[PDB]
């Protein structure tokens, strides 16, 4: 006789119709069992709010036409037949915004009771809501909604292959060393409803992914810390040097270029910018405050050859915390030297005031950045 | 007997022709009812003027060959049959400039009266007219024109599934947290005409989308405001410092780099640049005016050792608003000191004039930027 | 009896062969009439010299096998049959460098005389010659060559559906608000020839597109004008300030960064760079000339404490256009003051010369940029 | 009689079923022999951790239905038949994250014993773990896992065509002049297991690729070396020039721009940044230390007209290693000159201290960068 | 009777098998004649070492089953039949690293002797070895290897349609105005061999393409020449100005930014960087040498108020090539003036030395850049 697989396949696929839903009684829906195993988080685009993942998805349903008695076919209990030869449910993801390029699986396993098993890998580009409020430490909760696109609850119902606890803790194949860490996938069944009669089976997997901040620690924190360090170094220049203000403005321009170039990576959304943006703005205010202090002190100590002398209150407050023709003609010589000396001494008194005030405002700025830095490391421990 | 679905499908699809338009009388057009549900605004490219969206589109038409009496087939009233087994109208969008990658839906529902229901998701890349005059606050009105590509009004006519008010206010599935907010989609029926006989059914959906400015507020307004703040800070430097002009030119270079880098995002069109461009140009004029004032005041107060003394009109106008050999040889000594002192005093008089004029032109510039800023916040309230 | 469309389609498509060219006499070529309607200029890549457009293309040919008498089929005069069921000529564009993603049109109209009408939209990526000599105002003349890829003049000949004047002035559907304005499309028929026998039908449409310069006016002209304005402002700084040369070099660095960033947009070709490049180089020469004048004047007026006094010719040319021990020991005091005063006066004389020469060379540079600017606006009026 | 190939193909492919696994006894698995020949490493994306390669992959299995006696068919021993006409195992790579665009091979060779030979080229985009710890010199070890997607060990088993030593040392077609050098590919057989019964054949090829550092030597090392050279040159400027600190800050800004622009190429991962990042940070610390030394020395030698004189310990430590009205009125003149001279001499003493300390701290910094450079060249020899 | 084309096609394609290689005797290989006509060089990616071209490729082979006597079919000598209806050899390019998007040609010409003619355009992405040693003037020699992927020499042999001299000089359709100029394509036949029996036909076309340097002359040479010009201008600033060193460092930073931005275009390879990189490094050394000369001269002439006087050897070498209380108290006044004057004169002597040495080192640098520029223009003439 002929081989068992040839006889079995010829018996099953003879006068078999792919278009008909395989039920002998049309009132019975084909319950399809869904299982999803996350393999990789290929991309998370916050600008377009799209998530590209790869999953291994296996489903099984009872085909009431692909049934046989194994004892009549040399005790064969299951066989593989082409996917395009049998009816396959139109179960797909609601959140699609594209089609994913994935290998086509040509065969499906069929058991002697009709239990067709369809294993396939598929790449999904799905629209998801991304909360970028705490960008470097954000936890994204994206829904993949498997449902029959056309058939209602009365034709195709969806159940879960494994128990929800098993699929929740499944990380057997996930590519872990990416930017995103898979926390869990959470299945939940519900019915979509257009009206009373048009109700659709639905299975939502809540893929939860946490961003790894070690990708971005160097990218954001290190340059800003450098800039603050150099700013703190810049106060050691004397206020009367004239280069100190140029130093400060050059540093501000550099950190502004840093902000501009970083903004191509730091994303944004309509709900609001990440708190990293707020801390960058606070760093900006700190640098602008340092520049304004430098400019004020430069205005204070300038050798402008016009200064009235320091007022008594200012002086005390600062220093508490620090032959007749020949005779008359020589008098003009000493008067001009005295006029220059008195003017020069006045400029020194302003310089003496401006030096210690530069020191005093350096300590306050030193403490202000110290309090700000300790506040940041405290909040980081909470996010960590 | 055989199962109802097998018998029904075999009866319907036997000697069924896909190429023929399913009408028993060829004079009757197949009225196709169109429904469009916007799911996401994937992209709006102003440079190329193309809009990429995703829609859920459902249509239904009466197939006069897919009719049966349910009482003869075990009371089955509707069944799903493959899309590629039956005639499907060639209804597509006129504004296509590409093909969208969308899932292929294999099945369609058919009721016992022949009412075929085709549900499918599709991504559309369509040419649209984008008015970028008020870029951060623009409201775009893009037309999606569903029509039968080949069949005229005498073969395929297009109606609307739901009432126009229902489709106008449909936001049940729209992904809202993107850059674009869907205001409404507006359906309108009209007939395209090549001649008297060649008239085509047409249904234009006017997708109206408003850009969310919170994406761009930080991107444009914040750096410019920073630059103006630093410019205002720069006036506190003394005019005779010599660094003030370097400060101003460095700031101008920084803001020019800001303009250059921002222009990769701020789009343009043949109709005209956005008013944001005009306000950036006005900010540019303000910075150039501040730089010119700095350069003029520096030219005024310079210690050039060549100045003639301040004219009487200028002085008043500004200050209203603020042994014989031994004897003759010593006279040369006091004369040279007097010559230096008189020259030094003249330089001081120019400095006294230039100081208050720097203050006076600082107040005017302070008020000019204040009036400009209040004007901007007033117009923003209207756009908001 | 059966419906007319079913009977007609069954009669036509029974024993119909798609592979055969539909002529009862094989000597008669199938004359295909071509019509092209430009819809959008999607992209013009000057770097790769490729033009991506979208067209609505309709063709019609006489199929001698799809003929019937309408009075025998309930007076049906035309019917739509699937495109993949009948012979379709292999007419495509010679200039292809890719395949365009375009919707597939499933049906074609067939009249009772056999006149098959095939309407289809198609995106074309075609190699074209782009003359970038006058880049902002260039008029590109790109050829789309529709021809039968395989069949010679003896099998497929190509004619034009409409008169050439009608297709020349066709702008009914063109998307006008893009960067490119369609001037006309010009059809011309010719025969390609490999040898005497192997001659091919050919129809060249000369798509002529003019770039809209309002896209680029802001992008190129405005920043350069700004830079020149600031350069003109920079001369007001005194030559002895020392900051003027730093101002000029900073401005030159800024405009060089402008040139670098702009070059990512301004294209180039082997024939030659656009004249915009030449005018940018002339602006570069103007800025370098201003910098060299600043450096020369700074070298002239420096307080170098070493200057020999101004020569008589230079002075006139410039100013035409502007007790014994006690006695001897006091003499040394007045001599040292005289030595310093004479040296100081010499430095003033050089400064007096350098000041007016700075003014004189400022007027010449002011006129040179004025002549250059008026020359540019004159040539712009010709291009406009 | 008919030609041998026609008769043989007609005999083989008559009543041949593609869906059945070609075994006369269904208990016998189809052992498929796998061979992989690497052709090119198209891309290694460290950001997404994906490897795109091209391979020539040949497989062979025994088809028990495609068997014939050559003496009955004119001594034909093998023939090519279309790939889509016979059963082909569903062997693919587990690590897929996309589908590769590769030519479709239409034919396969079949020998008279049934040995089908399938040669095909395929592009693979596979997820791989990339260790970027020593980025310029890293050796990546990426797994390509060929397995039957559906069939278990009981239906399809996988062996190796050639001996493992032959495939390990195979570089016959590899494109060598790319960025990556193929060290070896290592085959290893194992069984995947879902449970006791569901075990799958598996063949892992460990493609080992070493990056060529000559691509990146110029990109990273050369600019940093330049920056250090210029920094070393900058110490030759006198500390009192005032421009030295501006020189240092400008150099620091330039090298920071270098770091920013380079970071678009230097990748990162969650495990940790490459040691090149650590050496760049050490270079950053060196530049900041040089800037701080410059600022400290500038603070030390400033002509601030306020300095108390150098303390005795500091001085020694540094220098070890380097008519009554007329009479009284003239006394004021010499006193004022003495007051200025003593103040001027004090400023000189501070300058004398700061000069040699600048030299002394220049030698230490010269030795520190020398030790750092020699340390780098030593470690480079180990990596080389 | 029926039309000739219908009868002929029905006679030929009845019981015609596509899978069989069309030979009546299986020992006779099907000699396929190859012809390749280059149409465009779409892209040359030196980073990935891939060449994307477009070719018109025509092949012809003798099909021994598609033969007829024309006198029996109304004297028809050739006819077009669908490509997918007849056997087509699996000839493709070995160097594929992708699949090219090209139009599908549906028909092929068949003559009455069986000579099938297959014309088709195809885009090829092929791995090629790119020698970037002389990047702007490089001549690339890339191999396209047409061979039968599966069939050996015993089944499919490959010959050339035209004589090798005709295909060598073929430029009839090449798009010439691109970046690459096609010098020639060179065909050569060889046999690949796996073993003694498994030998494969092979035809290598050596596409030779020369880069047009006019694309890049402006891109590289012009900015560097500008930078050198400005550097030469910078020497005219006096050494004691203090701004000269700032000028030089700003220029160096600008040219470094130029190098950084240019490196995104100038490619690299493992064999070695292009000589343009070496000349850029030499320009870098020239700028660093100019900066070091400026810093040295600034160190030489500084008004540091500490200089010992110029040594006798240095001076000559440089200048060869250029009442008791009242009496004693007045003596202190002249002594202090003498002390200041002698110190001031010493600073002048150092300035006199440093001025001419700046001139002398300017001439040497002027000649060094002149020799370097003449050397470059000489080598350019050889490359040109
Ligand atoms: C008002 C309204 C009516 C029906 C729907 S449903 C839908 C609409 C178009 C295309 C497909 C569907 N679906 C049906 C089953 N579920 C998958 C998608 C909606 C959303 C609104
Ligand atoms: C002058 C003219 C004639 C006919 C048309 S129509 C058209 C033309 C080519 C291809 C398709 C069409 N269409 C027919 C039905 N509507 C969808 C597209 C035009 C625009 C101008
Ligand atoms: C020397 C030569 C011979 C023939 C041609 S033609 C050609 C060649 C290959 C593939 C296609 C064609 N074509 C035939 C009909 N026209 C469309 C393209 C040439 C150019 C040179
Ligand atoms: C818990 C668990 C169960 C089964 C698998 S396997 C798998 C799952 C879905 C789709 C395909 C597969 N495969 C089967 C044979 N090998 C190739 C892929 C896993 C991973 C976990
Ligand atoms: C060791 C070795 C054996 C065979 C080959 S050949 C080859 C291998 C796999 C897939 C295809 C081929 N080819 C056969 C005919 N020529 C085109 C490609 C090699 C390279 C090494
Ligand atoms: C099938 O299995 C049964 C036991 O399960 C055994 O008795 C019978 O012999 C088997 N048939 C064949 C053909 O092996």
């Amino acid at each position: 006789t002929q081989p068992a697989l040839l006889r079995l396949s010829d018996h099953l696929l003879a006068n078999y119709k792919k278009g008909v839903r395989p039920v002998r009684d049309w009132r019975k829906p084909t319950t399809v069992s869904i299982d999803v195993i996350m393999y990789a988080i290929l991309n998370v685009d916050e600008k377009n709010q799209v998530l590209t993942t790869y999953i291994w998805y296996r489903q099984y349903w009872t085909d009431e036409f692909l049934q046989w008695t194994p004892e009549d076919f040399d005790n064969v209990t299951k066989l593989s037949i082409p996917t395009d030869s049998i009816w396959v449910p139109d179960i797909l993801i609601n959140e699609f915004v594209d089609v994913g390029k994935s290998p086509n699986i040509p065969y499906v396993y069929v058991h002697h009771r009709g239990e067709v098993q369809n294993y396939k890998p598929l790449q999904l580009v799905t629209a998801c809501s991304l909360d970028i409020y705490n960008f470097p430490f954000d936890v994204q909760n994206c829904s993949l909604t498997f449902t029959s696109w056309l058939h209602t609850i009365q034709d195709i119902n969806i159940t879960l292959w494994r128990s929800p606890e098993e699929v929740r803790s499944d990380k057997s194949i996930f590519i872990n060393q990416g930017e995103w860490e898979l926390l869990e996938v959470f299945p939940q069944f519900k019915e979509f409803s257009i009206d009373i009669s048009n109700s659709y089976a639905e299975m939502k997997f809540y893929v939860i992914i946490r961003r790894r901040p070690l990708f971005y620690a160097v990218s954001l924190l290190l340059p800003s810390i450098f800039l603050m360090v150099v700013d703190i170094v810049g106060f050691c220049l004397p206020p009367d040097s004239g280069e100190r203000v140029s130093f400060k403005i050059t540093l501000l321009l550099g950190y502004s270029v840093f902000l501009i170039i970083v903004s191509d990576t730091l994303p944004a959304t309509a709900i609001g910018t990440p708190l990293i943006g707020v801390y960058f703005v606070v760093c900006m205010a700190l640098l602008v405050i340092s520049l304004a202090e430098t400019i004020f002190i430069v205005r204070l100590v300038h050798k402008q050859d016009l200064q009235r002398p320091v007022p008594d209150w200012l002086r005390h407050l600062v220093l508490d915390r620090a032959v007749r023709g020949l005779l008359q003609e020589l008098s003009s010589i000493r008067h001009f030297l005295e006029k220059r000396d008195e003017m020069r001494e006045v400029a020194r008194d302003w310089l003496r005031v401006g030096y210690v005030l530069d020191r005093l405002l350096f300590r306050i700025y030193l403490l202000a950045v110290l309090a700000y830095s300790i506040t940041l490391v405290t909040l980081w421990s909470i996010w960590h």
